[PDB]
DNA sequence: CCGACGGCGCATCAGC
DNA sequence: GCTGATGCG
DNA sequence: GTCGG
């Protein structure tokens, strides 16, 4: 936590690249310095230090500066003044709504969340559970909740089938005290690379954890990744628990290790992680690491039996989940 | 300087 | 109905 | 915005 106020300047400017600018790689660009800020084990005294790290260039460098010096930053203090970039960041906090329906609802005057919920009939339905659950969504999960959650997806899933493995994965999986969603990993024997031996797998799950009042409301679903919302039983008396985010995503399960390796995360130690394999000669992505060669296109997919096998190819030392939080 | 910067499922829309 | 591009997580 | 070539 040592540079906390750095790495949050950096993260207020990659929020406003990407939701006001709509400049996606200036996002990521902050993204990355703030990520590998937060890991560096000093108390960075001044911005030529930081340079020193990869990610931190020469604009990241002055502004580490300024806010070294007066504890601010003045490009962010006017994007704060600022009446439509403030209200553009506020509607992007609702789920369903990027920086592209936050700019076009500004435009419409819809700027607070009085706005919003006058003008309900204006959200498509993933923004309409995201507006009903605003308050909730913004909760973290404590991860004795989590082990709560865990112990009845897990249950329920076996009640449909025995065959079915779910394993919870996210920040869940790295260790986090604490987190932003339950993300749930699903395998199934008979859905594999090569056949889908039965249909309609996830929903069978998906209904079971409907039944159950475990999901209490949808904001996609296919075949293949569910996302939604669902909410712990409380005892008698007891206030309710808020309404949290769930993602299901159902794996071929001879992809299990590219699975659990994408889901695990997290999204940064991920992009490294596959712009490295670039770098190396590879793709990966959540069911197969393969090389490019010559061309730019994808060979066939090497052999995977763990994750630290997708480790290897590329040429890096295993890292357990708990060291892959970038 | 300049191209690349990770990757893809689902919802929605435009254009047939 | 499609397919393809774009928004969003 | 930053990197690699
Ligand atoms: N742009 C993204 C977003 C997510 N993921 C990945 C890796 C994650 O760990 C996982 C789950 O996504 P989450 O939004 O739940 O991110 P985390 O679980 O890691 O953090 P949080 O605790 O806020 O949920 O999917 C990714 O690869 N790229
Ligand atoms: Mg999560
Ligand atoms: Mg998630
Ligand atoms: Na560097
Ligand atoms: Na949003």
């Amino acid at each position: 936590t040592l540079n906390g106020g750095i790495t949050d300047m950096l993260t207020e400017l990659a929020n406003f690249e990407k939701n006001v600018s709509q400049a996606i790689h200036k996002y990521n660009a902050y993204r990355k310095a703030a990520s590998v800020i937060a890991k560096y084990p000093h108390k960075i005294k001044s911005g030529a230090e930081a340079k020193k790290l990869p990610g931190v260039g020469t604009k990241i460098a002055e502004k580490i500066d300024e806010f070294l010096a007066t504890g601010k930053l003045r490009k962010l203090e006017k994007i704060r003044q600022d009446d439509t970039s403030s209200s553009i960041n506020f509607l992007t906090r609702v789920s369903g709504i990027g920086p592209s329906a936050a700019r076009k609802f500004v435009d419409e005057g819809i700027k607070t969340l009085e706005d919003l919920r006058k003008n309900e009939d204006k959200l498509n339905h993933h923004q309409r559970i995201g507006l009903k659950y605003f308050g909730d969504f913004e909760k973290r999960i404590p991860r004795e909740e989590m082990l709560q959650m865990q112990d009845i997806v897990l249950n329920e899933v076996k009640k449909v089938d025995s065959e079915y493995i779910a394993t919870v994965c996210g920040s869940f999986r790295r260790g986090a005290e604490s987190s932003g969603d339950m993300d749930v990993l699903l395998t199934h024997p008979s859905f594999t690379s090569e056949s889908t031996k039965q249909p309609k797998l996830l929903h069978q799950v998906v209904e079971q954890l409907q039944k159950v009042h475990f999901i209490t409301d949808t904001l996609s679903k296919g075949e293949t990744k569910f996302m939604g919302v669902c909410q712990l039983p409380s005892k008698n008396d007891e206030k309710e628990y808020p309404h949290r985010r769930i993602d299901i995503r159902l794996i071929p399960k001879d992809q299990y290790y590219c699975g659990v390796l994408y889901f695990t995360g997290s999204d940064i130690f991920n992009k490294n992680m596959r712009a490295h394999a670039l770098e190396k000669g590879f793709t990966i992505n959540e069911y197969t690491i393969r090389p490019l060669g010559v061309t730019g296109v994808a060979g066939e997919p090497l052999p995977v039996d763990s994750e630290k096998d997708i480790f290897d190819y590329i040429q890096w030392k295993y890292r357990e989940p708990k060291d892959r939080s970038e």
